[PDB]
């Protein structure tokens, strides 16, 4: 019901290759695996935040939650703990291979951006309005 800025689908993924390579996933498949054109849905509307992925996995979460997701092309099985830092969302992305890190998700209408930064590597991917 609330409307703050709207809903953003995945249009542009980048730098996923650097986390997924830090973990040991193949780069050319990585760019199919975390390519854009994948259905993601992030709704952000104050008393209403939602983020899903539909890339072959039916993965769907809300304000301050957790989710797990394994992907075939990414050959990677990882978990993600969302949390709401007011006018930005965060998700602690744990990598069970050992090189764990933190993703963060900025609030903007012309573009959501999900970046993680670890001391081992980084990864940033942006969901733009419907």
């Amino acid at each position: 019901m609330v409307q703050l800025a709207g809903t953003y689908k995945l249009e542009k993924n980048e730098n996923f290759e650097e986390y997924l390579a830090a973990l040991g996933v193949p780069q050319d498949s990585i760019k199919k695996a975390n390519s854009p054109g994948v259905v993601y849905e992030i709704i952000v509307n104050g008393n209403k935040f939602t983020f899903k992925s539909s890339s072959g996995m039916n993965s769907t979460l809300i304000v301050n939650e957790e989710v797990e997701e394994v992907l075939g092309t990414v050959n990677m099985n990882i978990k993600s703990f969302t949390k709401l830092e007011g006018s930005k969302l965060v998700v602690n992305s744990e990598l069970p291979d050992g090189r764990k890190g933190t993703r963060t998700y900025e609030f903007c209408d012309k573009g959501f951006v999900l970046t993680m930064c670890a001391g081992d590597m980084v990864a940033k991917r942006y969901f733009i309005r419907t």
